[PDB]
């Protein structure tokens, strides 16, 4: 099958609030990726507007020329947004104010009817839902049964392995949850933690359709310019397929 | 005796410690902008170590092929740091409300004696001092008195400009400041908000001896690479001066 | 007697329009010229729409990193998007509605109580007026009689000069209306037909403050790429000036 | 099994024609664009010549180091033109603009004495011919009728789906009408608003021989230059096919 | 006076000639050339036409963007074909016993009625003339007097020197020649032999105008490519006349 | 297996033996190359010393890092000097074309005494030798039976195909006496008027070796530098093949 | 199975330590060749500190973003050493005639005890150990009891065969070799004496799991940069196995 | 007030001879060097040959485009190799303990009957003496006594300084030496130590005719390339002096 890339460009937002000013701007780190081997720019507006804001989601559903993945917390203030900006993907994840970044999975089981319910309502301004959820068997059931079409695997842990057994276990628990989402219909993508010297193994997984990628491209962008750096992770991944 | 550029690279670890990650590492960006026109590294190691690291002063003081200049608020952990790091230059602001103006500069005058010790303690361990203040006639003259061999005109006025007018009137504040400054023996350098377009009325100011930029440049260098965004900087301020 | 660059895309949005597509995007050349030496970005708003389109002028309005140069031809329609959009600049030129491009020429001294009106409701918005006209004394007296702070002369009988006698004679006539423009307390900008052959004569100018350049700039950018088409007509500008 | 890209070069004379200039000349997009992956160069002589000129064809012919391939009207001047000419390649299409034959397609099966004489002029001229229409079951039966060697299927409407279902409804018309043509002994083409993002698809189309392509690489062109913009698509284009 | 840059492609055509092929095209190599610092192309339209053809004199003329110099034998048939070209310039040179031993220059004083007819000939029909001649004092007052508005000193003798004092020599003799035909009312141009490593010599002397370079630019090209050869030489040019 | 691509300097020479300048220097090539996709470098010392010179050749046995391969007419003199600068290969070809050596290849079934001299004189030196024939059944037996190791399939004809059937039969003309000559147990290389359009097809040829490719290189570096010209050739070659 | 590169860079340090200088600084390479296509970095710690230094490898293990390889030598200071720094890998090489063999890899054969006791001491550091040894069917079975994971084959005679038969007698010794390494269930590496121009038939060698290489990259890189010396030889790698 | 470049390419051989490859060759970098800034080529041939050998020197003087620049110690070995190489200059330095002095530089005071003859054996050879001596007047006007035209100044300490004050010292001597040797018709060069961050200030100096600068260029080229390296130096290098 083939695989798409979805650059994440929520750090080069982190960069801009650093200082009050305008620049760098997503808006034209968005173009760069387009033009680079993205396939799709992820944004992820954050409650605590951290980085992504809602003038960047405003402008960017306006310039962008690939489809829009707004990942974003299951509460009615993002809920309404979505609805409003109508991108082509959503990813609900679960979001905390005090987190460094998207911890561990969305909690689909114990949280069936909010995720319904959520799910419905995307689905109803055209919206194709994913579920960032854990390489777990309960959870995956759980996004099948929800009515997610997608759903994210979380590949932190993997890329946070220390030794070499510990990121066969994560990778070997990654492809399995993987095949058996599959099996369920469910269409499965995966991120998070992915950098230029482990994202072969994941591509290489059949069942995946999309990874979405930021923080790594973005901390090589500073160093050779987005372009590439966009480039660079594209060709490994099609090389890992291909 | 012409213009020095300066590169601040706090904004490389900005964009590292977001994540949980040693990528991107400040110290892959030194050599990138040393090479690239930059005269200088320039550093804060904030008391909440926001951005840059002990670890990265540590290990940048070993890998700089150029003078370091430690950017440090004036306190004994600070002192004590700097007199075991040994920078070529250190660079004194204040840090959240610790000593700090109305526009932001280092209180110097009503701290003639914390300063005077700090600049003497330095000044004995073989760094040149420099203190950041306002563009103003009392700071400029407490510098002098203090032994500050070095000050840092805070040019964040000038650059947060939203007219002309008033851009043009913080120019000529800046312009007189060094002019007074220099008439008092001080070498005077400047920075912070410095960007590509408002670079070159600074660069021009013959007073100026060193430009410390970051953020811009930083800015920059996430859509064209580091070497681009300092070999740019640079070619403005020799345009600019020459 | 420093010389800008102002960079006029409309021609982005020519290709653009000449289909119904939404590439190549105006929004992603202005960051490209923004960055490689255009120290403005000028656009034009025709009122048949034929390049630049609304949706054009509104997001360039909050994505523009540089100040903004509105073109647009005197009616009430211009004069209020203008108001509200409140550009930096506003540069009214003739129009015509099916003519190739700018006639050159604004008949101020003409209408001189229409004008009177534009400059003052325009000002009134704190935008700043470039009237765009030939280089003769009695519209430009025309010019700064109705308030106009700026002025552009029109540079395409020079460019379109057919023998060195007939250029010579227009580079003479330009420069003349130039010193005469700046002895009024007018700023002087030029335009129209610049090429990359053509611009040092202009350049040279001491009275020229911004040169508008779009047409042989984009129709460069098509081979080597909109970066280094900026940045080669910027260089041979401050060439000239050097 | 090979597949070639041909580079449509209309919009550089597009960008030409807004103003009476020489520049961007369509004769220099040429050799870069054969030079860069291009197969064969395409362009389209419109009645009305609002890109491509009399003088452009001409020069091309004299020029052009691969293979020209006249994309015009089935008129007697055309027809006339292209015998004069006698291009490697010829694809006859409907008026431009907004067209005269219904749909965006020829009408083959309407027209199919008009079509049937144009083919017979054009092949005993030692031209090869190529009919530009719709992914039809019977518009197809009719281009082999009138013994057209070649056809083209018009992908616009793949190009212009809303929606992802859309998309890959008109993707498998395109299919299946593909394979039908070449089991009537006809060699099949495509491409018209293929773009850096739709490309694959069409190209892993197993009977498709070449590729069309021109308003895509242009608008990516006037930001990254021509040659990237062509490198880039047949980058693409390849790689779906191996 | 600011120093103009004439491309002689002469060699590109030889490197062609060498296989009869179409490749390369000396049609491709003016776009590059004009856009990377030329401020004129040159052609020497030898009678045997050994390198340049009618072809490309014929299509040059209609693709050139700035101007051309068609270098040309003194012969009634050379002297139709650049009265029907109409080149902007025209450079007479020997192509028999037309020469003066080594450092061979036009021997315009042993044929002062024949030179006399060709620059009224050509002049009449608004061609600049200008007498390739080595630097001789008869030669340089035999110019003027048949009317010649330009001279182009023969610098072959200073490019090849083998040794510093043998190349003083000849520069001498150049600066004197050229500051003696400045005096006579005579324009000044040099070439021929000149490289990367002997043109600011040259470029210094304050009389010449024009530098027609191409041998040591299409040996350069074929190593590093013809854009950067070309602004590699202007920016040596400018410098030196700095 | 694999293919390899044998570079042709020769015309290297050839544009600095236009002049009688050390510039441009094959050696200086010949690293380009090597490093840029080369597997061996070609040169031929004709008798004539046309372009590459004995100089040359004595030089680059010296600079080369990879295989020498020599093309030579069959002679005494050029007997000797191959036996003398021992290059890895030696290539046997016809020269002059109006002799009863030529035919179009090497004439070997007329000259088997010769050759198979020439062989044995060249093998006992070490050397591996090719002999440059046609596609002809009678010369492929013949350089078998004469006992050289390789042999080049003049690839001329093909190169030249006025129309698609005349390089159909050319390149299945080709295709059939690489099968032939390689149950003979003959190594087939290929080369001469091949060019980046029409490369892919004989590099497909399984049987085919190495390609030695000359002028359509050196013809595309005058443009784009010769890094890239044969960077550009291997890629396409190892897209047909691999 | 995949194939990684690992690269060496103490080369870097050999002209480094030609002068007191810091410069060029291996942890400046490490991050560019991480960066370009190295999946890994070698360092060789040699006793006498001829290039890499005890610095290098003290801050190199704090600077890397992939795995360090610590070559050394057998001895009680390097293993300390190795187990305070802990590297990823570590490879034991031969530095002295008494652990040497004639063709020039370890003697493990010679040297069972202390090499078992170096591997359990390394091993329980948590270090994978390589023995750097010759394609031997003795020093095979030495290099599997003594508990290494890994080997590393000496590709030295490799490297110097000239003649295809010389290669080819090489090639299928180390292949040979490397199939038998893994039916003892060892992990075998190459690399030592590896080029551009040999590097496919080892990469080509199915069991093959990673190439050091060092000296070849770094010679490339004075003349093109680390960069693309690094990306060069890993896409050459990469299409070996393909 | 021309400011020369000689790049000393002896560190390419320092690489190459760490492992008795051919590779870097001297000769590649040389043709980079002349083509990226360099108006000579310097390479010192060692008693012992540490890294450059005789047959560099030898393949050089007949491949090198510019000048030779020849460094070797005074012995009759080595004056002979001088007179049969010819090469252009010819820089006198010390090698033995009893050569050289307290800082560095050659003793001519101390040797003025092996200097004085030396001088004239090598002037007679036509070749162009230099003699490598410390910022001392006393060895300066032994220089100009025993006839050597050139003398280039140590400027080793002036790279050394530890601190700012020191460095500024050694500036003024070497100034105060470059003065006073110009005042005894010595010509003056300097380079030893130099590097991209203390060049201008030498640069600076009005005497200076070429600096010969090799470690700093080559241990950036390993980084860059040895075009940027060398073309960034001699652009800082004319920036100082103009
Ligand atoms: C890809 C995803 O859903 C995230 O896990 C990721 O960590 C986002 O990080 P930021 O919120 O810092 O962009
Ligand atoms: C302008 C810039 O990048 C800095 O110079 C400035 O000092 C930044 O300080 P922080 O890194 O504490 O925001
Ligand atoms: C510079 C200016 O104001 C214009 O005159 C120019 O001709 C604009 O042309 P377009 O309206 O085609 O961009
Ligand atoms: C897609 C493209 O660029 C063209 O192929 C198309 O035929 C254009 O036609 P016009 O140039 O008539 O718009
Ligand atoms: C130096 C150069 O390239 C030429 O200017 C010169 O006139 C060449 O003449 P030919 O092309 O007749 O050798
Ligand atoms: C195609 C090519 O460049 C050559 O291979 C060919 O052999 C050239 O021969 P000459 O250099 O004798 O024309």
């Amino acid at each position: 099958a083939e695989l798409l890339l979805g650059v994440n460009i929520d750090h080069i937002a982190t960069l801009r609030n650093a200082r009050g000013t305008a620049y760098p701007d997503p808006v034209q780190a968005a173009f760069i990726a387009e033009q680079a081997g993205a396939d799709g720019i992820t944004v992820h507006l954050r409650e605590d507007r951290r980085h992504i804001t809602d003038r960047d989601v405003r402008i960017l559903r306006q310039t962008l020329d690939t489809r829009m993945n707004l990942e974003m917390a299951v509460t009615e203030e993002m809920l309404a947004i979505a609805v409003e900006t109508k991108p082509h993907f959503c990813c609900l994840v679960p979001e905390k104010r005090q987190e460094v970044t998207t911890e561990g999975g969305l909690d689909v089981a114990g949280q069936r009817d909010k995720m319904r319910d959520a799910c419905k309502r995307l689905a109803d301004a055209g919206i194709q839902v994913s579920l960032f959820i854990d390489a777990d068997e309960e959870q995956i059931k759980a996004a099948a049964e929800v009515g997610a079409p997608f759903i994210e695997i979380h590949t932190g842990c993997y890329a946070d392995a220390k030794t070499d057994a510990e990121q066969a276990q994560e990778l070997a628990r990654i492809a399995k949850a993987a095949t058996f989402a599959a099996s369920l219909g469910l269409k499965v993508n995966a991120g998070h933690g992915l950098t230029y010297h482990n994202v072969k193994a994941i591509a290489a997984i059949p069942e995946m359709h999309e990874l979405n990628i930021g923080h790594a491209i973005i901390g090589r962008a500073v160093m050779t310019g987005l372009k590439d750096a966009v480039a660079e992770m594209k060709r490994l991944m099609l090389e890992a397929r291909g």
